[PDB]
């Protein structure tokens, strides 16, 4: 799998918070449209012991209300393993979750 | 906080796999209904170096079809910090994510 989503119960501006987490991780943001609270990242590397199985992904990240609350969404656009494209369901769901995990950890601090 | 969801692009039986990951973690499953693909966990403690700040949560976990794919959902039912109930947004979302991450990692390798 391919989209992860998370409900955030803040009572507002979750979008600038998510953007700030990504800036703080120094991810390159290749497309960003604040009016639609959506962005696309350049490749993010998932550093791991085994380079011959290091993964990298690109994502579309957004915030949408799901009234009364807001939801953060992470959509895995492309995935590579040691620089070769991959599309296996196990890796796709893991690497969607790994970007969600970055955003969630960032939002707690 | 509250609910986390993840699309898994398999196809089928994602539900028995999710169950197997939790059994592997030795989590206690207090309620389970396979026909409805849902279960409730006992408290799950999230280990931290500072024990007076340690959280535990209880979760409703389920799988449902979403279009042609399957969605895993984690709902954080209750959260406590060093035994005290807590409801702050920032904690709730992180400890919803912590359980999703356990399930995800389990579905990846095994």
């Amino acid at each position: 799998g391919d989209t992860a989503s998370l409900l955030v119960e803040n009572g507002n501006t979750l979008w600038p918070q998510v953007v700030s987490v990504l800036q703080a991780k120094n991810y390159t943001i290749t497309q960003r449209d604040d009016a639609g609270q959506t962005l696309t990242t350049d490749w993010v590397q998932w550093n791991r012991l085994d380079e011959d199985e290091q993964y990298r992904g690109r994502y579309q990240i957004s915030v949408k209300p799901q009234g009364y609350q807001q939801a953060v969404t992470v959509k895995l656009l492309n995935l590579e393993q040691a620089g070769k494209p991959v599309a296996d369901a196990a890796s796709m769901q893991r690497y969607s979750t790994e970007m969600m995990n970055v955003i969630s950890a960032g939002l707690d601090k």
